[PDB]
């Protein structure tokens, strides 16, 4: 399974972004997923998981309230809506994949089969 993100750049503090990420359409599938953020020289930190129905979701504390994740099967597509940004989500935001096999939520890195390359999100005043 190969992952792409979409979205990021400069945004702006107390707005909103949608990140979404393209996942394999052809044989080989996702099953539960996630987005990884990552502050510089830190470890890549849970922000939100969801499994493969779409069904269960886990959002990291920081986070719960402001975001939302999605997904859509149909299009082997899935999405981060992040609301009343803060400077503090500023990261590289990277979509996560567990093999089709393991569909429940992604929580943790020791999960993730699959990585995309992230994209950088920076919140500015
Ligand atoms: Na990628």
């Amino acid at each position: 399974v190969q992952l792409q993100e979409s979205g990021g750049g400069l945004v702006q503090a107390g707005g909103s972004l949608r990140l979404s990420c393209a996942a394999s359409g052809g044989t080989f599938k996702s099953g539960g997923m996630a987005w990884f953020r990552q502050a510089p020289g830190k470890a890549r930190e849970f922000a939100a998981g969801i499994s493969w129905s779409g069904g269960s979701t886990d959002y990291e504390d920081s986070v719960k309230g402001r975001f939302t994740i999605s997904r859509d099967n149909a299009k082997n597509t899935m999405y981060l809506q992040m609301n009343s940004l803060k400077p503090e989500d500023t990261a590289v935001y990277y979509c996560a994949a567990a093999r089709r096999f393991r569909a429940g939520v992604v929580t943790r890195a020791d999960d993730v089969d699959y990585w995309g390359k992230g994209t950088q999100v920076t919140v500015s005043s």
